[PDB]
Order: C-alpha cells, then sequence, then structure tokens
C-alpha cells in the first residue's frame, strides 16, 4: 500500500494493538512487511566511520602542526584540545548515519532484522583517493541474540587509529506509544597512545500511531580523553532547548571536575547534528564559526564484497532470502524465510545444551569486571583502558545504561553485573576462514 495507508491499516491497527501487551521484548511485536527493514543491525557498526578524514584526522594531528590542523580555531592552545575537537567532530559527524539511514534509504525508521547469534558483518574503507590513509577495517560480530548484542572493531593499521565497542537496548512504550530506548555499552577510540571513550545516548522512536517512525535523541553522550579532557554532548529535539528537531549542545572541558561548571567551558558547540551547527570559543559569542554541516559531506559506504564469495555466517548472506521477500513484500514468504532461519537457530541451541556444548565468540571476548568474577571468565588487564577512562570521567563500570556516572541510581541498582566485551585482535590476526 502506500505510506499514507500504513496507519489506518488493517495490520497496523492490531500491531498498536499488541503494545499494549508488550512483553519487553521487541521482537515479539507483530511488525507487518511495509515496516520492516532487509538490514540486520550487526551493519550498524559501520555507522561509526562512513566519513574516513575525519575518522582519521586525530592521527595527523602532532605538536609541529597542531594549529594548521584546526579549522575552527588556528589560536587552538594545545594538540590535545585540537585532537579533542576533532574527535568531537567526528563523533557528531556519526549521528546522522547511526540515526537518519534508514529514513533516508527507506522512507522512515524501520524494524531491523534481529541478528542471529555468530552472525558477522565485515568489509573495508579502501581510501582508494587518499593513499595516506590506508585500509581501514570494519569488524562486527553478534556475540548474544538473548538479549542482541553487538560488537565491532573499526581499525586503521597504517594510522594506528583503532576502535572497538559493543552495543545493546532495552525499550519500553509508553501510554502515548512513545518507544523509549536506553542503550548500554560504550566505545573506545584510540589515536596513536592517545584514548576516548565514548558513550551512546538514550533515544526515543516517535511516529508510531502514525506509521512513520523517527529517531530522535536525548540525554548525553560523553567524550572522555586520557588526556583529561571532556565533552560533554546534551540532545534534544523540536522545542523547549532548540529551535528544531535533532538538536545538540556539546561542550569541551579541561577535565571532569570542570564540567561541574558550564562557565568553565572551552568551547560550546550547538545546532543540528542532521544539519549545521556552530562552535564559540569561551565566551565570545559574537565571533561563531560553522563547526560541521552534515549535508555537505556525503557519507562514504565501506566496501563489503559479492555475495557469491561470503561466508555462510556474514550477514547479507544468511539473510539474502529474507531480505528478498521483504523487498517483494511478501507476507507469507516472509514469514517462512524468517521462520525458517530463526527455527534453525533455536535447534542449535538446543542440541548445544543437550550436547553439553557452548557457543565460542569469534573476536570478542567477554571481560568480568566485578570485583567476584565468574571463575572460568576472563579478567582485564592492570592498566585497562575502559577503568582508567571511566575513573577520569567518574562514570559506573557496571552494566547499566551508557553513560551512568557513579551513585547514580542506576549504578546503585543490587546485583548488577559489570561484563563487558573486548575485540581480540590476535583472534583477528589468526582468522583462517573470513576475509575482507
Ligand atoms: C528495534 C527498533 C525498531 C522497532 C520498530 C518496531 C517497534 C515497529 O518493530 C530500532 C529503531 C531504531 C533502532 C536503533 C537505531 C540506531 C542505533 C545506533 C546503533 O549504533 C546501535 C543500534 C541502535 C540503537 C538501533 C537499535 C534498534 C532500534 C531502536
Amino acid at each position: 500500500m502506500d505510506p499514507s495507508q500504513y496507519a489506518s491499516s488493517s495490520s497496523w491497527t492490531s500491531f498498536l494493538k499488541s503494545i499494549a501487551s508488550f512483553n519487553g521484548d521487541l521482537s515479539s511485536l507483530s511488525a507487518p512487511p511495509f515496516i520492516l527493514s532487509p538490514i540486520s543491525l550487526t551493519e550498524f557498526s559501520q555507522y561509526w566511520a562512513e566519513h574516513p578524514e575525519l575518522f582519521l584526522e586525530p592521527s595527523f594531528i602532532n605538536d609541529d602542526n597542531y594549529k594548521e590542523h584546526c579549522l575552527i580555531d588556528p589560536e587552538v592552545e594545545s594538540p590535545e584540545l585540537a585532537r579533542m575537537l576533532a574527535v568531537t567532530k567526528w563523533f557528531i559527524s556519526t549521528l546522522k548515519s547511526q540515526y537518519c539511514s534508514r529514513n533516508e534509504s527507506l522512507g522512515s525508521e524501520k524494524k531491523p532484522l534481529n541478528p542471529f547469534l555468530g552472525e558477522l558483518f565485515v568489509g573495508k574503507w579502501e581510501n582508494k583517493e587518499h593513499p595516506e590513509f590506508g585500509e581501514t577495517v570494519l569488524l562486527s560480530e553478534q556475540v548474544s541474540h538473548h538479549p542482541p548484542v553487538t560488537a565491532f572493531s573499526i581499525f586503521n593499521d597504517k594510522n594506528k587509529v583503532k576502535l572497538q565497542g559493543y552495543n545493546q537496548i532495552k525499550a519500553s512504550f509508553t501510554k502515548s506509544l512513545m518507544l523509549t530506548v536506553k542503550q548500554f555499552g560504550h566505545t573506545m577510540l584510540d589515536i596513536k597512545d592517545e584514548s576516548y571513550l565514548v558513550t551512546p545516548p538514550p533515544l526515543h522512536i516517535e511516529g508510531i500511531l502514525v506509521a512513520s517512525p523517527f529517531v530522535e535523541l536525548e540525554g548525553k553522550s560523553y567524550i572522555q580523553s586520557s588526556t583529561g579532557l571532556l565533552c560533554v554532548i546534551e540532545f534534544s529535539g523540536r522545542g523547549y532547548f532548540s529551535g528544531k528537531k535533532n538538536s545538540f549542545k556539546a561542550r569541551i572541558y579541561k577535565d571532569s571536575k570542570d564540567s561541574k561548571d558550564k562557565e568553565k567551558a572551552l568551547y560550546t558547540i550547538s545546532g543540528q547534528w542532521s544539519g549545521s551547527s556552530k562552535i564559540i570559543k569561551a565566551n565570545k559569542k559574537e565571533e561563531s564559526r560553522l563547526f560541521y554541516d552534515a549535508a555537505r559531506i556525503p557519507a562514504e559506504h565501506l566496501n563489503v564484497k559479492p555475495l557469491e564469495e561470503q561466508h555462510p555466517l556474514e550477514s547479507r548472506k544468511a539473510w539474502y532470502d529474507v531480505a528478498g521477500a521483504i523487498k517483494l513484500g511478501d507476507f507469507n514468504l516472509i514469514a517462512k524465510t524468517k521462520t525458517e532461519l530463526e527455527e534453525t537457530q533455536r535447534e542449535l541451541r538446543k542440541e548445544e545444551e543437550a550436547k553439553g556444548i557452548s557457543w565460542q565468540r569469534r573476536w570478542f571476548k567477554d571481560f568480568d569486571y566485578s570485583v567476584t568474577p565468574e571463575e572460568g571468565a576472563l579478567v582485564p588487564e592492570k592498566d585497562d583502558t575502559f577503568l582508567k577512562l571511566a575513573s577520569a570521567l567518574n562514570l559506573s563500570t557496571k552494566n547499566a545504561p551508557s553513560g551512568t556516572l557513579v551513585g547514580d541510581k542506576e549504578d546503585r541498582k543490587e546485583d548488577l553485573s559489570s561484563i563487558h566485551w573486548r575485540f581480540q585482535r590476535e583472534l583477528w590476526d589468526e582468522e583462517k576462514e573470513i576475509v575482507l
């Protein structure tokens, strides 16, 4: 049907009625074919680096050239600050990819494919037009199905820029049918020997009643550097804190302590992350400059090998039949193909249980950060980067919502684990089957 027919359709009405009985698992809802996306969540990891030049920029800034690598402030105080400004610009640049890509390619936000345990998605940004850049690799793996958890790493060996992280969510519907989403997990970016800890923001899905879903961000995100510098990004939409949707205000401080006083902000950035934003240095409001305009720089999609040469665990290869059925809009075929894949997985889980076998993750391992870890689990190292960055930001190391600070209600929750997924580069180095 035409999108103008979605909202009043029998299918959508049935879907909305099933929300009143939501059990916490989004996959239990009856999503009509018109609201389905043929893209799996394991693919979302690619949204962290669709602007290759911004991802790598920090690695080109040093003590001898930093003032030439800060467009909005050729008088920037230090290379550490120039790099924080670059990391902040990169982070803001990821937002349109992360949260607006389906609206552009599908017409609205839609239900992504729920990845199967073990699902992989790999590719690379060859950066052919920039030999100094080198190849940037993406590795994404579904490390959990119950609940869904995606782990990923994006790395550029040539310039020593590496990123790793994981993601999972908890969702709930309000009585007004707003889908509230809390993200869990964090991402770490290493620029040579300098590190940055990034926490994703909470969000909500609007437009459910009218069958035209879209994401709006809320809350805050943090970017804590090993240099002590901290960027605090606050999100809002429509009105109340801004005159337009997809808005934000970011402030960079010398350290976490200073972030307690907005007046101590070294720079203040404001605007729309899906559009343009300006930056002000100190309190010189009369001298604002353009910081980033998402509309001027088209996203660069990574190179993925043809389906013909993909391993059975690779996302597009595995979901091929379902994706085809979704594109055809065939109700019965979508049900048939999806059930075939998911039933096969259920059978595997039951077999492993009967034989006393467990599923082994491929390139990531869960590290128990709790004081009393499981006797067989892996434990963090001495100079763990996450621990030092979390300490500097006074961030909870428990499995609380992303960005939870020590002492917050979520951090004071009883019997809360502290297990975090970490990339094991050695496992990729010794990979014997998967290629790019
Ligand atoms: C599961 C729901 C859709 C449910 C639709 C329904 C209720 C009709 O089935 C989707 C919609 C928006 C999706 C998020 C979009 C962006 C991101 C950022 C990425 O880095 C991690 C995944 C995440 C949080 C998506 C999760 C799934 C979401 C909420």
